[PDB]
């Protein structure tokens, strides 16, 4: 309906009114318009809203035909896109270069966009979440503009969006489970009992692939409206709630009783996210209920846990 070219099939706030908002300087109420305003996946706000969140973390605003195909040039030595998929940099995870609903040409954008990313970015060495990001961008608006969107992201000096070396891969999933461990005890306080000798480590090592492997694509497009303007802890809320959502569905629901689910409970966790029993706003009502997610508090369980 209103998607980007490259996609295949399957009173509410406006653009203007963000914009002016945000210029004013006024970021918490455009957060909470994020949060609480469900525009349907075919709106065509997001074609105009996304870049703008995203390019709000850069001081420096970056136009159309700018620098990124001067890149591709010096990448490829032609701006004419491959047919036959390209080799992709080795920063990303081969397993999960989620294309999600990307025509084999909005695949082969992709491809571009992120060899270009690795080409102008030689300090990111592993950022398996990055692919993934690229192709939802690229479902409401052209290459150019998703890759503006990306070095936005990638280059934010205070706010985390994107990780992009395997130390900060390996604090922040750390991170993710001494949180966990005080909000959501209980849920895997469980699958140690159901599952003797389970490494909680395995599990929290597959965190994102909850939210960006395993839910619905519109529960992602409402998720990311938050998280252009959040940063990474909207995706910790949400990780949290999964969890919780899931220890609940244990208890009453056939088909994730012990048995069915104590063999790999990781894989367990991604089935229930792809049949998720919650709508995408009922999701984010219990994400942005959850407390004690300071910025603070996070920044300091973090260097916690890098110090040791």
């Amino acid at each position: 309906e209103g998607f980007a070219p490259h996609v295949e099939t399957s009173a509410l706030r406006s653009y203007t009114e963000i914009q002016q908002l945000l210029q004013q300087g006024k970021k918490r109420d455009v957060k909470n318009i994020l949060r609480e305003n469900s525009w349907p996946i075919n709106s065509p706000i997001r074609a105009q809203l996304w870049p703008m969140l995203c390019g709000q973390h850069q001081t420096k605003q970056q136009m159309l035909d700018g620098f990124y195909w001067e890149m591709v040039h010096q990448v490829f030595g032609t701006t004419e896109l491959s047919e036959k998929p390209i080799m992709l940099p080795a920063f990303v995870d081969a397993t999960h270069c989620l294309p999600y609903h990307l025509t084999s040409t909005g695949r082969a954008v992709a491809d571009r966009i992120v060899n270009v990313l690795g080409y102008d970015c030689p300090d990111i060495t592993y950022s398996p979440v990055l692919y993934p990001i690229t192709s939802i961008l690229l479902h409401f608006m052209s290459e150019e503009e998703a890759y503006i969107c990306l070095a936005g992201l990638v280059g934010s000096k205070e706010k985390v969006f994107i990780n992009q070396t395997k130390l900060q891969h390996e604090v922040t999933w750390k991170t993710v489970m001494q949180i966990a461990k005080k909000h959501t005890k209980s849920a895997t306080s469980y699958f140690q009992r159901i599952c003797p000798g389970l490494k909680l480590e395995r599990i929290f090592m597959d965190w994102c692939w909850w939210i960006l492997a395993g839910l619905p694509f519109q529960h992602l497009v409402r998720i990311m409206d938050c998280y252009f303007h959040e940063g990474i802890k909207v995706l910790y809320r949400v990780a949290l709630v999964i969890l919780n959502l899931f220890h609940k569905e244990c208890q009453s629901n056939n088909e994730w009783s012990p048995d069915n689910i104590k063999n790999d409970i990781g894989n367990a966790l991604i089935k229930f996210c792809k049949k998720i029993p919650v709508s995408p706003a009922k999701l984010l009502h219990a994400a942005f209920s959850i407390r004690g997610l300071s910025t603070q508090y996070i920044s300091r369980i973090f260097i916690k846990t890098e110090m040791l």
